[PDB]
C-alpha cells in the first residue's frame, strides 16, 4: 500500500491552495516579484521518514527562520552564561523600545527578534572570530542540521543590504549599550547573508526534526546538538517565535515555530515531528498566509499540539514473566523519566521485602541519563533485598 | 524493594527545606500568621501512582491556583466562542491597564490574571445562574478532578472580603465595559470564595494530572474533561501562568504551572505528570519561594520539561511476524498520531503492490480519533491491494 500522510498533505495543498490571500514582502524586488503561485509542505518524523507534497523542493531564502539555528550555534560555542548576558528570554514584538536595553540587563529581549539575532550573530564563534568565520559558522550549523551544504543567495543579500537602515539602526543602538563589539555594518552584513541562506520546505522539516528529537539527526541518528541546547531553542521558539501573538498561537496551534518573509515556516514539535511549509504571500503581520494556515490544520486534524501528551509511559515494560523462582523483565522504547518511573513501579510491584530478576534491554532503543540513573538505582535496591539481578544488555546501553 | 521517587522527593524536602526565604502573604492575618515551617511535594503519574514527601497532606487555600479549573468549567458550560468573547489569550502581568479593555476585544487579557478570573466566574453556569449555582460549580469542578468533595475556608473568605478593594475595582471596570453583567460585589464574592477552597499538595498533583492526561482522571480512568478543553487550559497555564516571567519560566523550568498566595503551586506536564507543591513563604513576585525552587529541581534532575519529547513512536508496533503467507502485526501503548504514523509505515513497508494481515490490538491501551481514522485508512488501503485484513480486537476499540 502507499502511505496515507503524503496524500493528506497533497489534499491540504489543493484545499488551502484554492486561494492565495496576502502579499509578498514588498521591501525588495527579489521578494516582491517572486512567483506567488508556489506552495509546499513537508513533515519529517523522528525515525527518519519524510512526507511531503506540492513545492516542497523549491529553494527560497530562509530569512528569520535562521534565528533558532544561529542561536543554537552560539549556545554551543560560548556557553549559556555568555549568551544569556547578551540575549534575554522575554517574549516581545519586533517593534523596538530602547527601554529594553536600559534595563539592568542591557540586552535585547530574545533571540527571535532582529535585535536579538544581531546580538547572537556577534557571539557566533568567539570573541576573536572574523566576519568570515562567523558567517560560515551560521551556514555550517544550518547545513549540518539540514543534512547538506547550504548556499547563500547573494542576489537577495545585495538587494537587502541596499535597504538595511532599520537593521543598521538596531545594530548601532546595541553597540552603544555594549551588546555588540564589532562594527554595526559588519554584524548587519553577517545577519543579512545568514537570512539569505537558501532552503526548501524539506530542509526546514528535517532541520525542525533535529530540534524535535533533542538534537538527534533523524536521518543519521547522530547527535548534532546537546539536548539542553535544543530544549532552550525550542522553548524560545515557543514563547517568542510568533512574537506577541505567541499566546494565541500556542493555544490555537501549539507548534513551536518561526516564519520568514520569503514565505517559509519552520516547525518543531518535540518528540513528534519537524514541519516545513512554503508559500510566498504574507498576511497582515508578516507570516506566510497559507503557511500559517497549513500549521493550524496539521494541529487540528492530527492533534499535533504541544499540550497533547504522547508518551511511552508504562509501555516501557514490554512484559513481566514469572517463570518460577525468577522473574523476566523485558523493556522497550525510548526510556526517559516516564518509562523509568514505570519500570521502577514494576520492580516495586514484586514482593522482595523470587530469587532472581533478569533485565532484558534488547527491545530498548535508548535511555537518557535520567533513565539510566533511575533504573540503576532500582537494581541496587533489588540486590539489597537479597535478590539476584542480571542485566542482559547486548549493546551496552545501561 | 521500595520506590525510589518518593525518597528523591524526601531529599528535596530536606535540602530545599534547609532554608526558608521570603515572607507569607501580608495582606491578611490568616495568611500572614500562617505557620511558615511547612513544606510538601507530590507527583501524580498518568497511570494512577502518587509519590509524595513532607507536608503533602496539609490543607491550604488554593487561591489563584483555582483559575485553570474554573476556566475549564466555563469552557465546558458555555463553549469556546462565548468564553473567548470575554476572555482573551494574551499573556500579561497582573498590573491592570484599562487600554486592554479599550481594544476592539473589550476583554481582560487572559484567564490567569484576576480580571480574567472574574470574567470567567461570571460565565460559570450560564446567563441565568444564581450566585450560589456558580460558586458550587467552581467547587464541583475542583472536587471532581481532586477526587473528593472540597470545602471552602470561610475564615479566609471573610478576612479577604474585608480588604477586597482591588478586586472590586477590577470587577467594576469590567462591568463598565460589559464583561460582567451581575453586580461587582456578587462576582467578587464568588471569586474570593473560589480562592478559599482548601486543598493539599496531593490534591493539586492529582488535579494537575487530570489536565496532563487530556482530561482523564488517573485514579479512575474516567473522562472528566473533553481533551480540547484540557489542551486549552494547559496552553494558557503555559503562556500566562507565571505572568510576564512566563518566557523565562518556560525556558528554565518548562512545566505549565500556577501559584497561589497561600504557598501552593500547581503543575501539569502533558502526558507525564501532575505536580503539587506547598510552602507558605513567597518570593519578591508572589510565588511560593521553595515551591518555585522545587519545580526547577524536578525539571533539571528528571528532565521533566515541556520541550523534552517523550513519545511512543515506533514502539506502537510491538512486532511484525511473517509466519508464511500471512503477516501478524501486534500493536501496543497509547496510539495517537505518532504511533499511528509508525503503524502506517509498517504496513507500507510490506510489498502489497502476503495474502492476509492480522491486526492485533490486545496490547493497545487506547487510541484517539486521529489514530483510529489513520489506522482505519491503512486497512482500507491494504484491502484494496487485494489483501485480506482481519482485525483481532477483543475490547472493541477500533
Amino acid at each position: 500500500m502507499r502511505h496515507p500522510i503524503p496524500d493528506y498533505l497533497a489534499s491540504l495543498v489543493t484545499e488551502l491552495g484554492a486561494v492565495n490571500p496576502g502579499e509578498t514582502a514588498q521591501y525588495i524586488p527579489v521578494l516582491a516579484e517572486a512567483d506567488p503561485d508556489r506552495f509546499g509542505i513537508a513533515l519529517a518524523t523522528p525515525t527518519g521518514r519524510l512526507h511531503c507534497a506540492g513545492d516542497a523542493d523549491v529553494e527560497f531564502t530562509i530569512q528569520s527562520a535562521s534565528k533558532p539555528f544561529t542561536y543554537a550555534a552560539a549556545l554551543v560555542d560560548r556557553g549559556f552564561a555568555a549568551v544569556d548576558r547578551q540575549v534575554g528570554l522575554n517574549p516581545s514584538g519586533e517593534a523596538f523600545n530602547e527601554l529594553s536595553l536600559e534595563a539592568e540587563s542591557h540586552r535585547p529581549d530574545n533571540a527571535m527578534i532582529n535585535a536579538g539575532a544581531l546580538a547572537v550573530h556577534q557571539l557566533l564563534v568567539g570573541p576573536e572570530a572574523s566576519r568570515k568565520e562567523r558567517l560560515d559558522r551560521a551556514v555550517e550549523i544550518m547545513s549540518l542540521l539540514a543534512g547538506r551544504r547550504l548556499s547563500v543567495d547573494w542576489e537577495t543579500y545585495e538587494s537587502e543590504m541596499a535597504v538595511s537602515d532599520r537593521n543598521l539602526s538596531l545594530a548601532h543602538m546595541l553597540r552603544s549599550y555594549g551588546v555588540l563589539q564589532d562594527s554595526a555594518e559588519e554584524i548587519v552584513a553577517g545577519y543579512v547573508a545568514q537570512c539569505a541562506v537558501l532552503v526548501t520546505v524539506k530542509d526546514l522539516a528535517v532541520m525542525g526534526a533535529c530540534l524535535a528529537t533533542g538534537g538527534i539527526h533523524p536521518m543519521t541518528g547522530e547527535r548534532m546538538l546537546p539536548s539542553i541546547v535544543a530544549r532552550r531553542v525550542v522553548s524560545v521558539m515557543t514563547s517568542s517565535g510568533m512574537y506577541d501573538a505567541a499566546g494565541q498561537w500556542l493555544a490555537d496551534v501549539g507548534i513551536p515555530a518561526k516564519s520568514g518573509v520569503a514565505g517559509g515556516v519552520l516547525g518543531a514539535l518535540p518528540g513528534r515531528v519537524g514541519i516545513g511549509v512554503f508559500s510566498p504571500r504574507l498576511d497582515e503581520v508578516g507570516n506566510s498566509a497559507r503557511g500559517v494556515l497549513a500549521c493550524r490544520r496539521l494541529s487540528e486534524d492530527f492533534r499535533l499540539h504541544l499540550m497533547d501528551g504522547d508518551s511511552l509511559g508504562g509501555t516501557a515494560v514490554r512484559f513481566v514473566e514469572r517463570e518460577g523462582d525468577r522473574v523476566f523483565l523485558h523493556l522497550q522504547g525510548v526510556i526517559r523519566f516516564g518509562g523509568a518511573e514505570a519500570v521502577l513501579d514494576a520492580l516495586t510491584d514484586l514482593r522482595t521485602g523470587i530469587r532472581t530478576v533478569v533485565l532484558n534491554l534488547a527491545r530498548v532503543d535508548r535511555i537518557d541519563d535520567v533513565g539510566r540513573r533511575l533504573i540503576a538505582e532500582g537494581v541496587r535496591r533489588l540486590q539489597a533485598d537479597g535478590v539476584r539481578v542480571e542485566v542482559e544488555d547486548p549493546e551496552r546501553i545501561l
